[PDB]
């Protein structure tokens, strides 16, 4: 991105409903970014289910996911949500956020591919350590809200190190809203609820095509109780709603 | 397509409208697909604007259109709808239906390769006479519900003959509803009101990604005014409610 800048308008947006976090968007065109607070913009959290982004796109890369059609079949043993208890389209898997796909996956690229990618993508601190199928959830991997965003914008223009196939592919798949002006891509991700003096970490991550303008947006916050969670959705959408972007 | 059945429960929701009109609807693959009207089904009609589809996959595949990202720039002259009025993205212009960008497309594109193409995807009569920037709003070419499914599968598979980076771009742009079970891509299509006698046609075609299911689908009408259009979207909406789909 070309600049940052902080605001204050969005404020009142995250003390409505007492909640500590950042919000940062992009406007394309400007290679402009504004956020509530930039100390917490760089500030770096475990990505959770972020991470089915880069995951999605190295499973393609390296063949491991064989193209967009695959489905991912469900072995019938339970899993921690009833909802990931089916077969599952590459969209419907992320969609639903079924991390124990992504976890065979991980398995299946592998350490010393997965450290090749992440360090290709510059993606946070790069760090894989915690266990090939769980440094995204609960190791040493973390990553800001302006790294996300920077990121995004190189997936949206099919400037990773990856085939512009594959690039488009999970470009669809993570299509979360559509309107005949604009399209929303987006990835939620939550760690966990952590303790009260260590609260977990909730995202919400992607970018707006509207009209001819591009935004990129990374929002996370503090979060130590799971009723909080929507939040990490609502607050974001409310800033975008007030700058005329969505809704 | 393989066989194509006769469904007669979805007769109520043409006859409540007063519609004649046709349904076709593929659950898979168009091996076997579902219709209100047997011969309907295959009739042939203007595509209009649903022609952008295979329009925007030529644009790309010749180079016209230059890749995903490319701004098609309002020359600040008037154009037919004050919506077409302002500078677009691919998936803009089909959005908003901006058909003096896919006119300009054709220009450039030219007859020789627009045939050749029509050709290749099997697209309808392949008949592009009545000039290059308007055979499928009044020229000659015709296509049916059935061919339009066939061509939409064709195009899911990326089994059209472009590359698939093109396919997967104008996929992208068919886009019209995302709901975390479904993704629906589709595009409607209105020739015009024509006369009484002899109505006009509007359309919406697409497909629907449900589960781990593809349901591809092709909804025509007669209309002869544009109070029933909306009609266009709403008669085949209910009938997938009605199946489960959306």
């Amino acid at each position: 991105m070309g600049s940052i800048t902080e605001n204050t308008s969005w404020n009142k947006e995250f003390s409505a409903e007492a909640v500590n976090g950042v919000f940062v968007l992009c406007k394309s065109s400007s290679k402009s970014c504004a956020t509530n607070d930039l100390a917490r913009a760089s500030k770096e959290y475990l990505p959770a289910s972020t991470f089915k982004i880069p995951n999605a796109i190295i499973g393609l890369e390296t063949g491991v996911i064989k193209n967009e059609h695959q489905v991912f079949k469900w072995d019938g043993k339970p899993r921690a949500m009833k909802q990931w208890e089916r077969d599952l389209t590459l969209r419907g898997a992320i969609q639903v956020s079924a991390t124990p796909v992504f976890q065979q996956i991980a398995r299946e690229v592998g350490e010393v591919r997965m450290q090749k990618y992440l360090k290709k993508f510059s993606y946070g601190n790069q760090n894989i350590s915690g266990g090939i199928d769980k440094f995204w959830l609960e190791g040493q991997l973390r990553i800001s809200a302006v790294n996300q965003v920077e990121f995004l914008e190189s997936l949206y223009l099919n400037k990773l190190s990856a085939s512009k196939e594959n690039q488009l592919i999970v470009k669809e798949a993570l299509v979360t809203e559509a309107a005949p002006e604009y399209l929303v891509h987006s990835k939620t991700g939550f760690s966990g609820v952590g303790t009260e003096s260590n609260p977990g970490v909730a995202w919400w991550v992607g970018w707006v095509e509207k009209e001819t303008e591009v935004y990129f947006f990374a929002f996370n916050m503090d979060i130590d109780n799971e009723s909080k969670l929507p939040l990490r959705k609502s607050i974001p959408t409310k800033i975008m709603e007030s700058e005329g972007i969505i809704g």
